């Protein structure tokens, strides 16, 4: 069980989590595309807001995998169009570097970011 969020990073903890519950993501609405595109609005500025003012930090790697490098490959769906926007991407691009803005830096990117086809 879970309490409310109160700290930064419980808030980001839910909305990443809340992320990846999205059982399909790009649908048009293929279906569902607006909720999804306002979840990484709101991870957007949950992340700026990261600032360790008074909040937290750790989720943000977590997020990258997950979030960011699986979108873009996604993203690159020409198809039929599958509902997607230029803003899609440019959103993603948006996020990644809210999340180089928190304290962070390093190879753990790379990694990452490798692994997909990026």
């Amino acid at each position: 069980s879970v309490n409310c969020l109160r700290l930064g990073s419980m808030k980001c903890t839910l909305l990443l989590i809340l992320l990846r519950q999205w059982k399909r993501e790009l649908g048009s609405v293929q279906q569902l595309m607006e909720k999804t595109k306002a979840k990484v609005f709101s991870a957007f500025i949950t992340v700026l807001q990261m600032k360790e003012m008074k909040v937290s930090d750790i989720p943000q790697y977590s997020q990258l995998v997950l979030n960011v490098c699986e979108t873009l490959q996604e993203e690159v769906i020409a198809l039929f169009h599958r509902d997607q926007r230029d803003g899609v991407c440019v959103l993603g691009l948006h996020l990644a570097k809210e999340l180089c803005e928190v304290d962070e830096d390093g190879d753990s990117w790379l990694q990452v970011t490798r692994r997909l086809p990026i």
